[PDB]
């Protein structure tokens, strides 16, 4: 019973980082699909009613038949729910309150952190995600999955996320997909990873 | 070392089913890349002087640290060297010749065969390719692979592949992957597939 969300802002509000083109196409067209395609398999299910964060963390206590559907397309929602939120028309900078010290205390540093992110980014062969999550053991690590694989259901939380596919930068970057990462720093809500940070610990 | 191929075919060759742009950066930037950093993987070793598709063959032989950059990027190359053979400007209709009576008995037939094509084009999540191939008992069967993986160092021989990846159809097509791979039945080269399919005997 999952719905589409609306985006914190216009689908222009993030040039020129990101093309309005994209942005729409991105939400109405892939997020559409993903939400449609999980809502088909859980219909008339006893897990139709859940979280898409809790469903996804369940994963592999789920019956066979409804893993694949799922891990790809309960990912593809809870995945792209997440990346609109941290981004925002008056994004970028550097991170402040304690993201910033648990980056200074767990990464060594926000540029170590781009180091490490843009790392993962760059080196995720195929459709895939860059992430920077919360683990069990409340600290931060940076890693990347593929296609619509979450964190999730690994036991850490998220709360920054790039994608990678090439669908969310082939209109403007085609090939270049560092040029894309760059863009990305310029336009991250570190407010809203904030406030992600604060709730998964 | 490896070389870029030319293309059989002017970029603009292949419309309308594939734009000329896209043609022009998926052959210049894409598969460039590929050579590149196979050739960089591969130099001062004893593997630097294989055909690509013999090198690829063997990839479960080769070191561990060569493993990734040929999967990835000499399975790019593969690939994508196989994929500019089997378009043409003059392509679409149906199969003549051997293989058109190996898709009759293995695969029930031309009506058939585009069926379960479509299929595995349309259900590969992520990157990928979707195959016509020969086993090593000499029989076609249709799959699809991730990433750059191929046939090949499964034992099989690919004769016909459609690149799924979403920057080989994106510029023009965007999110409409079916629409894509209806486009690409009028642009395959059956008379490349029938010597490919001989020569996989
Ligand atoms: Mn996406
Ligand atoms: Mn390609």
């Amino acid at each position: 019973a999952y719905t589409l969300p609306q985006l914190p802002y216009a689908y222009d509000a993030l040039e020129p980082n990101i093309d309005a083109q994209t942005m729409e196409i991105h939400h109405t067209k892939h997020h559409q699909t993903y939400i449609n395609n999980v809502n088909a398999a859980l219909e008339g299910t006893e897990y139709a009613d859940l979280p898409i964060e809790e469903l996804v963390s369940k994963l592999k206590s789920l019956p066979e038949n409804l893993q694949g559907p799922v891990r790809n397309n309960g990912g593809g929602h809870a995945n792209h729910s997440l990346f609109w939120t941290v981004l925002s028309p008056n994004g970028g900078g550097e991170p402040k309150g304690e993201v910033a010290k648990a980056i200074d205390k767990d990464l060594g540093g926000f540029e170590k952190f781009k180091e490490a992110f843009t790392k993962a980014a760059v080196s995720r062969f195929g459709s895939g995600w860059a992430w920077l999550s919360v683990t069990p053991d409340k600290k931060l690590v940076v890693e990347s999955t593929a296609n619509q694989d979450s964190p999730l259901f690994e036991g850490n939380t998220p709360i920054l996320g790039l994608d990678v596919w090439e669908h969310a930068y082939y209109l403007k970057y085609q090939n270049r997909r560092p040029e894309y990462i760059g863009a990305f720093y310029n336009a991250v809500n570190w407010e809203e990873v904030e406030r992600r940070y604060h709730a998964a610990i």
